[PDB]
């Protein structure tokens, strides 16, 4: 019923409500310019959140995405919640940011916010080559949710950061993925997402960085941010499912053709129009290593500071069996010293980036293990693996050297001769591009990917998840 749906009593804060209503047309102009291409008249079968009530939170129906009901939804407030780590452990959580942390928390929220529209901008062309209505609908669902995450951060900026907050909300729509004068902040969000295989890896791997960053902020002493991220985690889960099941369905299809043709010869697989498993492995290597750089330098005074001040906790902070202060704790990280990769212990507070990275690696591996059930049930030997964490890194201690996927420091000549086996080549990408082509007949799936296990919201897999309204009704006519 509400114009800006929310469970935050927005209408009782009239100054804030005015400011968000003032900002909304510019969000909608951004959505129209940079959102899913040519989609202004589509009716999409979308889920929309209307609460955080884990039973009846999200309801489905057709909507044109310009009319999507983007809302602000915080996890329920908890009475007498305490801060759980850092200097301030045991004190009451903050409803407003302490002045001394204000600009730091602001930059953290803006940086998180910036990735949300960035992903929409990267993915805006994908619809033209959607391999199915089911997949097109999933893409759009991810898009409108990422749009909501921008709302979720812009709300915090306006509600808790005054004028600076408003100015950040405006600049969040002035930056643009890949733009020369005003690029998005983070490299991985500034690059192209050129085809559906990249899109599925991105939502499987890079949205998972979102998951771990958000789980760290879900711990924050700044409780409105903590409550915001806590609810976004439940949405991020859907994104991770799109990416994991997306790739799982490509692997499934490729294995079907391997069994049918009785061969694992790449040339024969490609003649049949599937993506050979070794090439899938390269895309995994590419997105995994690129995403890894997002956690930042292994050793960081800044990250020590976020923890100590109560701004950002460790993943699942409350399950960790230590003092949650870490003045006298250690953490084991790698190091490179000439022609050797070694391990060393450093003060735990200085290595929080690396700890979060390690948590993400573990989570990604759990998903790859699930992928591996597929070749295994076909009786194939192929297994997907993650490359050594030092492989293909632009950030941190491995940035000045080459590491092979199996964890050796290698020479410039070996990198130059071998990396074509490890990362997608121009020729691999051209091949994958040649498979990309829309498939919009109900219940039909492009030949490079298998059908999903089930539909959406109990609908058949052949349901018309998107109705294009190809006819162009005339103004006032
Ligand atoms: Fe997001
Ligand atoms: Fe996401
Ligand atoms: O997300």
């Amino acid at each position: 019923s509400e114009r800006i749906p929310n469970n935050v009593n927005l209408n009782e804060n009239k100054t804030l409500q005015r400011a968000l209503e003032q900002w909304q047309p510019s969000f909608l102009n951004w959505w129209d310019d940079m959102g899913p291409e040519n989609s202004s008249n589509y009716d999409v079968y979308l889920r929309t959140a209307v609460s955080v009530d884990p039973k009846g939170w999200a309801d489905f129906g057709y909507v044109k995405m310009h009319d999507y009901r983007w809302g602000i939804f915080l996890a329920p407030q908890e009475g007498e919640k305490k801060i759980t780590f850092g200097e301030h452990k045991g004190q009451d959580v903050w409803q407003e940011v302490p002045g001394e942390y204000r600009s730091t928390l602001r930059r953290i929220i803006v940086t998180q916010g910036d990735t949300e529209p960035a992903s929409v901008e990267q993915q805006r062309h994908l619809g033209l080559t959607a391999p199915s209505l089911y997949d097109l609908r999933n893409l759009f669902q991810v898009n409108v949710e990422e749009g909501r995450h921008l709302w979720a951060m812009v709300y915090l900026l306006h509600a808790h950061f005054g004028r600076d907050g408003r100015e950040e909300g405006e600049a969040l729509l002035e930056r643009r993925s890949g733009d020369e004068d005003n690029p998005r902040i983070l490299t991985a969000f500034n690059e192209k997402t050129p085809d559906w295989l990249s899109f599925f890896m991105f939502t499987f791997i890079t949205d998972r960085d979102g998951k771990f960053q958000l789980a760290s902020l879900a711990e924050s002493a700044f409780d409105p941010l903590a409550r915001t991220c806590k609810f976004m985690l439940t949405e991020e889960a859907h994104h991770l499912f799109v990416g994991e099941s997306g790739i799982a369905r490509v692997i499934q299809r490729t294995c079907e053709v391997m069994k049918e043709l009785g061969t694992d010869d790449p040339a024969k697989l490609r003649a049949a129009g599937v993506i050979d498993l070794p090439t899938l492995q390269k895309y995994l290597n590419f997105h995994y290593s690129v995403t890894s750089d997002l956690y930042g330098a292994e050793i960081s005074s800044n990250a020590a500071t976020y923890y100590t001040n109560g701004l950002k906790g460790r993943f699942e902070e409350e399950k960790i069996g230590d003092d949650h202060k870490l003045q006298n704790s250690e953490y084991e990280v790698m190091d490179v010293a000439g022609d050797k990769i070694l391990t060393r212990h450093v003060p735990a507070l200085s290595a929080l980036n690396e700890r979060l990275r390690d948590d993400w690696i573990t989570d990604v591996q759990a998903g790859v293990d699930r992928w591996n059930r597929i070749p295994a049930k076909f009786g194939f030997d192929f297994r997907f693996t993650l490359p050594h964490k030092g492989f293909h890194r632009k950030i941190g201690m491995f940035a000045d050297v080459h590491v092979s996927p199996d964890g050796r420091l290698i020479s410039e000549a070996e990198w130059t001769h071998q990396h074509k086996n490890w990362l997608p080549t121009e020729s691999d990408r051209l091949y994958v591009h040649s498979l990309m082509g829309r498939c919009l007949e109900p219940g039909k799936f492009a030949n490079w990917i298998a059908a999903p296990a089930r539909g959406i919201n109990n609908q058949p897999v052949n349901f018309e998840y998107v109705r294009f309204n190809w006819s162009h009704p005339q103004f006032e006519k």
